[PDB]
């Protein structure tokens, strides 16, 4: 199970497509939400992102068909469809999944910012860094349901370098993009959701606290948030979760005047990662650092919630820390930090000790050395 938030509200979840075609942007929402008698929410909605976990992975297929089988009809505890809940205007976070991966696997996540009085927006990339995702060409498809999906694109070591740039470029474009179509329909525009679900959009009239935008993200996702920093202001702060730094080009380090928080875990950190993480510091800039001891690159995402203890550990899918322990801290740590560059008027502060490492499964900035 993936655990229910921790705060105080309720919690609601959607999908929404605008426009219908790959230039659009696709998102999961996770919002603060008026009841909780709702349906729990399906983790991985349809069969396609299961042969591109398969593709993912390298294995055949039909991989896939039993990853489905084991994993295809499991939950996330968030109200499907619930109605917003009214009469308080929410911060937002856009949030950026890491590589392989896709909208849905960061709930642990999205769920926990939720029930905090977050509204969380998991766009889900149409840069081929996607196991899979889909669209549709035209307006015809679209009404019909014709869906087109598109797969991992798999490089070859002379395309690393510049594939990789040109990907989280995208990335940080499909991120503004997404915070615009959400700030626009907070504005009012009617939004004809290219998914035909009964959440309507005109409810998030009125209801995004306008400044009070971040941006977060998971290893891709983590330099994503980089990037997307770097080129658009509206984004006041940023939290990278174990970020994997390849992706940025060279000019982004010295072009991050927001706060960034680097959230890494203890084993998936080697020097190179971290001799880039230390070119966004300078005087002026307010950086913050921290490890979670015991925990593995996956404890971020969803599947670290998915299998037993032991089958977890095996596959790198748990870390020596508890998934709920690490996954909290994380979370908490995120929230103060957003509460102090955000300017919220929460009780977020009272995890202000975990932004400088403070407890005894964190590490202050890093265990890596860099000579
Ligand atoms: N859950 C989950 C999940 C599924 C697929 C890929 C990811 S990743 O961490 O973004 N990808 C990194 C490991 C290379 C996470
Ligand atoms: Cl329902
Ligand atoms: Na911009």
């Amino acid at each position: 199970k993936i655990p229910r938030g921790n705060g105080p509200y309720s919690v609601g979840c959607t999908d929404l497509m605008f426009d219908h075609t790959n230039k659009g942007t696709f998102l999961r929402l996770y919002y603060p939400s008026q009841d909780n008698d709702r349906l729990d929410t399906l983790w991985i909605p349809n069969k396609e992102y299961f042969w591109g976990l398969s593709k993912f992975l390298g294995t055949h297929w039909l991989m896939g068909n039993i990853l489905r089988l084991l994993f295809g009809s499991m939950t996330t505890p968030a109200n499907w469809n619930s109605p917003l809940r009214p009469g308080e205007k929410y911060p937002l976070v856009v949030f950026s999944h890491g590589l392989g991966a896709f909208r849905t696997l960061y709930s642990a996540i999205g769920i926990d910012l939720a029930s905090h009085g977050f509204i969380v927006a998991a766009v889900e990339h149409r840069d081929r860094s996607a196991s899979a995702t889909y669209y549709f060409k035209d307006q015809s498809a679209a009404e019909i349901g014709d869906k087109s999906w598109l797969y991992l694109r798999t490089l070859k070591q002379e395309e690393e370098t510049h594939i990789r740039n040109e990907q989280v470029r995208q990335r940080a474009k499909e991120c503004s993009q997404a915070l615009s179509l959400i700030l626009d329909i907070d504005h009012g525009k009617p939004v004809k959701n290219a998914l035909d679900l009964k959440f309507d959009m005109e409810q998030l009239k009125d209801s995004i606290d306008r400044e009070k935008i971040a941006v977060i993200g998971h290893s891709f996702g983590g330099a994503t948030v980089i990037q997307t920093l770097s080129e658009d202001q509206r984004f006041r702060c940023g939290i990278a979760l174990d970020a994997w730094m390849f992706p940025l080009g060279d000019e982004v380090y010295s072009r991050i005047p927001q706060p960034l928080f680097f959230i890494n875990s203890e084993y998936f950190q080697y020097p190179a990662n971290i001799i880039k993480m230390k070119k966004c510091y300078s005087p002026d800039k307010e950086r913050k650092m921290i490890t979670i001891r015991g925990s593995v690159h996956q404890n971020f995402a969803d599947f670290t919630f998915a299998t037993g203890k032991i089958i977890g550990h095996m596959l790198k899918l748990k870390g020596d820390i508890d998934s709920n322990v690490a996954i909290d801290l994380s979370n908490k740590a995120s929230l103060a930090f957003l509460q102090k560059h955000l300017g919220l008027h929460k009780d977020f502060d009272q995890w202000d000790c975990l932004i400088e490492g403070d407890d005894e499964n964190l590490i202050p900035g890093t265990n890596i050395n860099t000579t």
